[PDB]
Formats: structure tokens, sequence, C-alpha cells
């Protein structure tokens, strides 16, 4: 639902955390766990930090906001990147060439039967059905933007 | 979603499918089409190729394979990627953290207050608004991979 706009603006933003990872996961989590004390009982290891100068004092409540933040940050730039690639392929889809999901659907049976045809010893049964799923995401995925498009796929 | 075996799998078959785009890309569309005949009515360039033959020989229907096969590699690797790094979170936060889909959404609000108070100049109403909608993004896919695993999230 972001326009490339959006997405540079986030990843903007993001550059400004990755400048000190470790005091933005510090500052995100005191504020969690301060806000949502509830949250801090699902963290058996930080069992002992009561008071918010207790968490100040953190090493390893400062060491998970980075890994927290390091994660998150990698899976903000896959989301951005993976939009800007399906996005316009929807769109054309969608709009100018009209293609149902069923056609979708053909296109992924051919792509299945090709590989069978063409690469029997290293497709077998398990790799055909890896790639049969991968391209039922992918259609989903198609799917879920038609939608959101208003084209009835 | 796919195993990370099952991931390796689609990229190495990709790998074959790169070594002879076009190759495969023929393939793909003259076993679309045969198969499916409705779907050539699609393509202009095309619609009035009636062999395997024919088809074989258009230079036209060669070069949108390509296009094609191109296409979907790059959105395969990326999926396969960005899989990569949300499913085990996922699963984790299901299994072992049994972290509620609520947490998640009080995680996010941390997460946009410690941004607006740090960076204000680089998140205005309309860059938070793009942060908040990227944060929900994440949480639905977590979401979805909590239902997979049954976890009530
Ligand atoms: C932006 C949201 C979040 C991200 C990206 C995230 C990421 C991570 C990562 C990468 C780990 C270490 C690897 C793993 O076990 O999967 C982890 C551990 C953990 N997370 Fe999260 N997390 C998020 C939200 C939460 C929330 C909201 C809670 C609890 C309320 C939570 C509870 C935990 C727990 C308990 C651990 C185990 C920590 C340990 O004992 O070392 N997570 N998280
Ligand atoms: C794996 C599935 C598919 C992929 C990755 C894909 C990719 C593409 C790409 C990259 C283009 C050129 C750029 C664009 O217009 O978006 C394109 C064009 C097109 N696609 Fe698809 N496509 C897929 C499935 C289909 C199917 C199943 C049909 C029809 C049955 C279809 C019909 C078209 C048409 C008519 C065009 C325009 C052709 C032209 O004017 O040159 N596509 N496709
Ligand atoms: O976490
Ligand atoms: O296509």
């Amino acid at each position: 639902g972001l326009s490339d706009g959006e997405w540079q603006q986030v990843l903007n933003v993001w550059g400004k955390v990755e400048a000190d990872i470790a005091g933005h996961g510090q500052e995100v989590l005191i504020r969690l766990f301060t806000g949502h004390p509830e949250t801090l009982e699902k963290f058996d290891k930080f069992k002992h930090l009561k008071t918010e100068a207790e968490m100040k004092a953190s090493e390893d409540l400062k060491k998970h906001g980075t890994v927290v933040l390091t994660a998150l940050g990698g899976i903000l730039k896959h989301k951005a990147h993976a939009e800007a690639e399906l996005k316009p392929l929807a769109q054309s889809h969608a709009t100018k060439h009209k293609i149902p999901i069923k056609y979708l659907e053909f296109i992924s049976d051919a792509i299945i039967h090709v590989l069978h045809s063409k690469h029997p010893g290293d497709f077998g049964a398990d790799a055909q059905g890896a790639m049969t799923k991968a391209l039922e995401l992918f259609r989903n995925d198609i799917a879920a933007k038609y939608k959101e498009l208003g084209f009835q796929g």
C-alpha cells in the first residue's frame, strides 16, 4: 500500500536508525517495557530489570535492541524492493492486459511442465513440489494486488 | 510457505533456466499456447501462430518468453531471500516466545514514537504515515505465518 516515494521515506528515516542501531533499539525496548510492562514479562532473561534505570543500565537489553532493529531493517528493505518489482506487473496485468488468475495458473503449470521435460534428473518430485508452491505464492501475491486495484482476476 | 531446502531447490532450477533463458521462455509459451489456446488471443503479435513450428520460428515470441522468465526469476529470488528472514522470526515468536500480534502493535507504536522524537525533520506526518503502513505490512506478514502455524497470535 506504499508508493515508491513512501518507501524512500521509510528507508530515509531507517538510515538515521542505522547511524546508532543500539541506541535506537535501547530506546524502543524501554518505551515498550515502560508503557506495557506485560511485554517485559515475556523476556525471562530480563527478569532482573524492574526500574527504568536498571533497563537503561542493562548491557543485554541494549544488545537485544540491536538484534530487533537489525532484523526489522532487513525486512523493511526487502519489502520495499519486492513491492517496487511486483506493483507494476500487477498494474499492467490487471488494467492493460486483463489476465485472469486462471491464466497465471495455466502459465505456472506450463513452467512446471517445461522444467520436468527439460530437467527430469534435477527436478524430481520434491523440487517440483517446491516450485509448485513458489508459483502459487507468486499468483497469490498478484491476486492480492488485483483486489487492491479493484480488478476481478 | 516453502522450507529452506525447497527455496534452495527453486533457486537451483532457476539457475538452469538462466543458462538457456531463450529456449526455456519459448518452450513455456509454446506449452501455454498449445495447452490453452484462449491465452494466445491476449497477444496481438502472436495470436495468428497456429503450430508449435510457427511459434518456435517467431522471434517476437522468443523475446517475450525471456521477458517473462526474467521478471519471474527476480520475483522468486527476492521472495527466497525475504522468506529466509521472516520464516524463522515468525516460527520463534509463535512457538518459543509466544508473542501475540497486539504486542507487535505495541512495539510498532514505540518505534514510531522513538523515530518521531529523535528525527522530527525526517519524520513529518507523511513519513510517519508511510512508516505506520510499513510496520502494519510487517505485522500482517507475521500474522499470516502465525495462522499457518495455528498460533492464535
Ligand atoms: C519489530 C518486532 C520484532 C522483531 C523484529 C523481533 C526480532 C527478534 C529477533 C531477531 C530475536 C532473536 C532471534 C529469534 O529468537 O527469533 C528475538 C528474540 C526475542 N523476541 Fe523478538 N522481535 C520483535 C518483537 C518482539 C516482541 C514485541 C516481543 C515481546 C513482547 C518479543 C520477544 C522476544 C523474545 C522473548 C526473544 C528471546 C530473547 C532472548 O531470550 O534472547 N519480540 N526477537
Ligand atoms: C509468470 C507469469 C507472468 C509474468 C512474470 C509476466 C511478465 C510480463 C512482463 C514483464 C511483461 C512486459 C511488461 C508489462 O507489460 O508488464 C508482460 C507483458 C504481457 N503479459 Fe505477462 N506475465 C505473466 C503472465 C501472463 C499471462 C499468463 C498472460 C496471458 C495469458 C500475460 C499477458 C501479457 C501480455 C498480453 C503482455 C503484453 C505483451 C506485449 O504487448 O508485448 N502475461 N508480462
Ligand atoms: O524481540
Ligand atoms: O506475459
